[PDB]
């Protein structure tokens, strides 16, 4: 993510890091002791999930590593447009919850009022580097009308736009599937946006999690 800074160490207990081949692939969000949400475009074989991490270069006493034993991409995901860019990952065992490992409640209300949000991740920064320490930035949800204006004809009801007019804080490569948190609820997932990253003119685009309540429930209860 670009134009942010290191997160407070205790402020992100729901953040997951998704690895394959020993390297960071995506972010993710713990939503249940057995389940992490990420972007559909993150699907690959041999996925490992790290919970409780802050610095990727350290073996942290709070961390837990787990294999993904089932990956359930949304059946209607459209790779070209990123429509329905959501996937549920079932962990090999219930997450060992702690002060630093906690699920984040979902925003189920698609009419929810709160537009002050934040994003987090270990993706690319404004200098091009990939940080060991998780980065955070405050950004704002934009109205559906302003979102449609930024990407004419390319915004569906399954997408939200958010960004920052002052500094252009924005998510980036490596942050996919990370949470857009608004009013301390999960509102969206990092999906797509401008390259180079930066939201001063075109906002980042996020999967609208409130549209997936029923699919999430059916998947978890199957
Ligand atoms: C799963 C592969 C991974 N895909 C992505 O990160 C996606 C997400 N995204 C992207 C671009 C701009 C914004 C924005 N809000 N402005 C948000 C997301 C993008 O372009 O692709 C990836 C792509 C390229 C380099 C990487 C390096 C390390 C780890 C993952 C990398």
């Amino acid at each position: 993510l670009v134009h942010g800074g290191p997160c407070d160490k205790t402020s992100h207990p729901y953040q997951a890091a998704l690895y394959t081949s020993g390297h960071l692939l995506c972010g993710g969000v713990l939503i249940h002791p057995l389940w992490v949400l990420t972007a559909a475009h993150c699907k690959k074989p041999n996925l490992q999930v790290f919970l409780g991490k802050h610095n990727l270069g350290q073996q942290e006493s709070s961390q837990e590593q787990s294999s993904v034993v089932r990956a359930v991409i949304h059946p209607d995901y459209d790779a070209a447009s990123h429509d329905q860019d959501i996937m549920l990952l079932r962990l090999a065992r219930p997450a060992k919850l702690s002060e630093l490992i906690q699920p984040l409640p979902l925003e189920r209300d698609c009419s929810a009022q709160t537009t002050s949000c934040h994003i987090l991740g270990w993706g690319k920064t404004a200098d091009g580097d990939f940080p060991d320490t998780i980065q955070c930035a405050y950004i704002h949800l934009v109205s559906r009308e302003e979102c449609e204006h930024a990407y004419p004809g390319q915004i569906t009801q399954n997408m939200l736009c958010a960004g920052d007019e002052k500094y252009g804080k924005d998510s980036c490569q490596g942050d996919s599937g990370g949470p857009l948190v608004c009013g301390d609820h999960l509102r969206g997932l990092v999906s797509w946006g401008n390259i180079p990253c930066g939201s001063k003119e075109k906002p980042g685009v996020y999967t609208n999690v409130c549209r997936y309540t029923n699919w999430i429930q059916k998947t978890i209860q199957a």
